[PDB]
């Protein structure tokens, strides 16, 4: 009838985990803090014909190592890892963001989706082939993304739930 997933977007300070997740849930942007986070948890969408509830956690707000994120990380069926594609240390905090939710669920088999964000910004300073490669080497996709112009937004919520469902038919 209905299908749930718990979706967790983690990645480092302001690159836009929170404006992923309201664009997805209110389809609203604005280039500011966006109190309305704390209104936007659940989206209800068909996806290939199933009826789904889309329940995201948003780890912003949370320190590196707190016991509500680990919490999270615990709950989630799948991972969105963002950096920004104008920022070179929120690609270089992928490794952690990998290594810790391996570790928390004790898993080399977890869904995620490596996530770009900010790709309407000129003058960016990571490559999307270097995006592209680490990808490769963990066996997962790779999307770029706007949280402002919606490029790429279904895309990569969708092809997570998708990497859920592979998971679960075995
Ligand atoms: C964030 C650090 C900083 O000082 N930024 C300078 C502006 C400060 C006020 N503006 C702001 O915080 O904007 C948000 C968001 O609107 C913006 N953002 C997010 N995604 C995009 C995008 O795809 N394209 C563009 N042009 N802007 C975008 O970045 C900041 C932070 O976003 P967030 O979701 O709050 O970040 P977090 O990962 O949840 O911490």
């Amino acid at each position: 009838h209905m299908t749930e997933y718990k979706l967790v977007v983690v990645g480092a300070g302001c690159v836009g985990k929170s404006a992923l997740t309201i664009q997805l849930i209110q389809n609203h942007f604005v280039d500011e803090y966006d109190p309305t986070i704390e209104d936007s948890y659940r989206k209800q969408v068909v996806i290939d014909g199933e009826t789904s509830l889309l329940d995201i956690l948003d780890t912003a707000g949370q320190e590196e190592y707190s016991a509500m994120r680990d919490q999270y990380m615990r709950t989630g069926e799948g991972f969105l890892l963002v950096f920004a594609i104008n920022n070179t240390k929120s690609f270089e905090d992928i490794h952690h963001y990998r290594e810790q939710i391996k570790r928390v669920k004790d898993s080399e088999d977890v869904p995620m989706v490596l996530v770009g964000n900010k790709s309407d910004l000129p003058s960016r300073t990571v490559d999307t082939k270097q995006a592209q490669d680490l990808a490769r080497s963990y066996g997962i996709p790779f999307i770029e993304t706007s949280a402002k112009t919606r490029q790429g937004v279904d895309d990569a919520f969708y092809t997570l739930v998708r990497e859920i469902r592979k998971h679960k038919e075995k």
